[PDB]
């Protein structure tokens, strides 16, 4: 949170291309950087203007932008400190130190369903984007999950509607 | 399958416009109608090419595009039947007619948790490419919830994990 709002709002103005004083997503994503020379995850991009968009206008203003700053800035930070070999990719045992890290408790094969669902490259490092956005759906299933685990004891019994309408919630 | 190879590999060529022998996902597409003068749903079109598509050339040949044909066909069938007030579009009551059709019995209410996620207008009428794909997902998780629950009974008991694992499908 160290920068001014003078720094920031230069920024803001920066980003805000076309001048209309919101924030789009096409133009959040120009700004953003995944490091490796790809447009940054759209998909993200939209979960993060979402987040903080609260007026409904696909878009941020300053004072939410200033809060994606902060939101990004911290990701990144989380970001160089599980890339511990230094690649700018997180691999499998990054991924599994950075979850476990998190608090989660998983076992060994289920980090490579995740490196394959959400690294878009393909070669089983992710990069800055695809991490943010595996864990912005963990985040998002977890919390499904709490909903339904009402003894919190990391099983629960569903129906097959039930079960369905849990793979549609998302 | 009532049509000629004659008709079918002269429709074959038209839709494969850069020639190579192979139609591809961006070909497909520009030979699909969904009716609703939009580009035909891409991810219904990229389930299509490789569930027909046996050599991994991320699109398919003669041979599996008349199988393409008649899949396609086959669907415009199927919407046509539950498309009972003539209008194009699935709705809700339509919907529940051709899923229970298909002998799934579900709640009402669910009903409209599928248009939500299929409807692609966000009017709450189903277009023909996403009721595929509606139906293809419906399907394809209805395989996955089968291969766990032993009983058939309609329940399951899920860890954490194998929850996760399994709603990454
Ligand atoms: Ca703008
Ligand atoms: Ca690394
Ligand atoms: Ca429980
Ligand atoms: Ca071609
Ligand atoms: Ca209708
Ligand atoms: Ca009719
Ligand atoms: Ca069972």
């Amino acid at each position: 949170a160290l920068p001014d709002q003078s720094f920031l709002w230069n920024v803001f103005q920066r980003v805000d291309k076309d001048r209309s004083g919101v924030i789009s997503d096409t133009e959040l994503q120009q700004a953003l950087s995944n490091g490796t020379w790809t447009p940054f995850n759209p998909v993200t991009v939209r979960s993060i203007i979402s987040m903080f968009d609260r007026e409904n206008k696909a878009g941020v203003n300053f004072s939410e932008f200033t809060g994606v700053w902060k939101y990004i800035t911290d990701w990144q930070n989380v970001f160089r400190t599980y890339d511990r070999d230094n690649s700018g990719m997180i691999d499998k045992n990054e991924l599994k130190q950075a979850l476990s890290g998190f608090g989660y408790r998983l076992s060994d094969q289920f980090h490579d369903i995740l490196i394959r669902k959400f690294d878009r490259q393909g070669r089983g490092q992710i990069a800055f984007d695809d991490f943010i956005q595996g864990c912005i759906v963990l985040q998002r299933l977890t919390d499904i999950f709490r909903r339904y685990d009402t003894d919190q004891d990391g099983w629960i019994q569903v129906s097959y509607e039930q079960y369905l309408s849990m793979v549609f919630s998302i």
